[PDB]
């Protein structure tokens, strides 16, 4: 669980999560 908030904090720590956030869906 705190995990979570310290890859949803960091960018950096976003692997796959940032880049799928960057693809807006229609």
């Amino acid at each position: 669980v705190s995990v979570d908030p310290f890859y949803e904090m960091l960018a950096a720590r976003k692997k796959r999560i940032s880049v799928k956030k960057k693809q807006e869906q229609p």
